[PDB]
């Protein structure tokens, strides 16, 4: 029935980026994505180096990096290759296809040049994916579609979520999975990544809501936890990352 | 019943940014927003200078400007003040509140420092607005909510559109209107801006769909047309802008 990450990495219809990710998840016993929500390049790189062994993925918001340069991203790639994790820019492309292709390839960030994965909202219709994939397919990249959100009042529910699943499953040459709160596709080739995760109950004062790794991986069937402040705001970010890694990994093993 | 732009600028509940815009629209007889979808700063600035007298607003995507600097945006502000138009960064904020506040204030673009207006998708729930307004209210800025999209397969329909209207009307200290294809709010204090506009029928090969100024302003009741390629790709962008300005202005007068 359910397959391990290592077996999912071999599925006939697996995308190469998903396969690479699934293999390193199994090798390293990690299904943790660090949300590296910092404004300094030095802190980003120090976190990537120290936490690299503990993570399958590092998620960026490079538009909050006060001292972004392309050379910072070259350094990040070196760490990603060393420690074996993917880089996911959480850009939330959400425009018409003709615009998003330029936002993905160009400008000062040149996201496609360094991000293994990006994500998109499905609200514009499938042209958002078609535009991205024109840049992403030649660059051998993957994309995640936002099927659900963690925040209070999210409209990514019901028929909207179903539309995201259909759009992913119809663009499988580029779309490798979802941002979601739970398993939303029954096809094991697709990844499920879940933000809004902390060990303790709570939220923030701007609509964020938290659930635990056991809830999201174990009871809701997601694959990967995305954790920002639960790690970033801790004193010892390495031990915090290890606590989240162990939590998510055991929840995965026990559902398997 | 229906009020002119100049009278709407005086409504009791008008936002100061909306009032400023409405007054210059009436003064200059323009309800045209140029979508300055170019990758070179020199072309952006040359368009802003030449077309400034013809437009009420210049819409940017600064993340496609290959040679962005904050000094480019200082030059753009000088032109906006000279010719009297607002600057609208079409960033489509679409994250949780805690993230979007940092994307609006910070990073290399420092959007809030130069953009009169920004926009947001409503899919995350109202925390997206609450996060933005924490930066935007002290900086005396305004925001547009994306209630409908012009592209094929858009999911911004039905209950989603109604949720966008409610979210705007409940955050009127910061939200001044909508991106929409038609009038969606019955409250005249809110602006309606409509992309997907060309004089001729057609679309693009990535899901864009076009309607004419007479259709969108006259028959659908919107306030402002947003025009990119219909102007940008023309040989004489000034005459193209004048054709779109005259079309949108007459459609407004005839519905009034
Ligand atoms: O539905 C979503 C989609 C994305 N994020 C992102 O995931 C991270 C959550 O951070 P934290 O709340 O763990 O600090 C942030 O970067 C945020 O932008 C969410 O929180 N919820
Ligand atoms: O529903 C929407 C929202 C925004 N835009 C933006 O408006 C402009 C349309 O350009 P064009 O098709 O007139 O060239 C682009 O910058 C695009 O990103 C749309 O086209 N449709
Ligand atoms: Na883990
Ligand atoms: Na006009």
């Amino acid at each position: 029935m359910e397959l391990s990450f290592g077996a999912r990495a071999e599925l006939p219809r697996i995308h190469p980026v998903a396969s690479k990710l699934l293999r390193l998840m199994q090798k390293k016993e990690t299904n943790l994505c660090l949300s590296a929500d910092v404004s300094l390049a030095r802190e980003l790189l120090q976190l990537a180096d120290a936490l690299g062994p503990s993570i399958c993925m590092l998620k960026t918001h490079v538009d909050i990096l006060n001292d972004f340069t392309l050379d910072v991203m070259k350094e990040l790639i070196t760490l990603a290759k060393c420690h074996e994790f993917l880089i996911f820019e959480d850009r939330k492309f959400a425009d018409i296809g003709n615009t998003v292709k330029k936002q993905y390839e160009g400008g000062i960030f040149k996201i496609a040049s360094w991000a293994d994965l990006v994500n998109a909202h499905v609200v514009p219709g499938s042209g958002v994916v078609k535009g991205l994939q024109e840049v992403g397919l030649p660059l051998h990249r993957g994309c995640l579609l936002i099927a659900e959100m963690s925040s209070t009042g999210s409209l990514a529910t019901g028929d909207y979520t179903r539309a995201a699943v259909r759009m992913a499953e119809e663009h499988s040459e580029f779309v490798v999975g979802f941002i979601s709160g739970s398993r939303v596709s029954m096809k094991p080739e697709f990844l499920h990544l879940t933000p809004g995760v902390q060990l303790e109950a709570g939220g923030d004062n701007l609509g964020q809501q938290y659930n635990s790794p056991q809830e999201v991986i174990g009871k809701r069937g997601s694959d990967i936890i995305i954790v920002g402040r639960g790690i970033i705001s801790a004193a010892d970010r390495l031990e915090a990352a290890e606590m989240y890694r162990k939590a998510a990994w055991e929840a995965y093993l026990s559902r398997l």
